[PDB]
């Protein structure tokens, strides 16, 4: 079991307003400019 | 009808959580990860 | 002091509906494609 971890879990993917749902498209988005540069 | 037609592309669309409205933009970032592992 | 912008900025941003918010999101991905069309 890992109930009270899986409540901080559903906090930190997107439980209230944005988080990692958008914040993992946002990053790696913004990651594919840097690797245009070096690759 | 305008009502009927707006109703028609919201459903389809993004009535509800996440659907093609992020699904589509997401999938796209996803694709060129692995384009330029295999380019 | 600051207010009359600053409540235009944040509707700008996102209050109700899209927005900058899902615009800088979007505007990122949409930039990708025309990034491999032309390279």
């Amino acid at each position: 079991k890992w109930a009270s971890l899986w409540n901080w879990f559903n906090i930190t993917n997107w439980l209230w307003y944005i988080k990692l749902f958008i914040m993992i498209v946002g990053g790696l988005v913004g990651l594919r400019i840097v690797f245009a540069v070096l690759s």
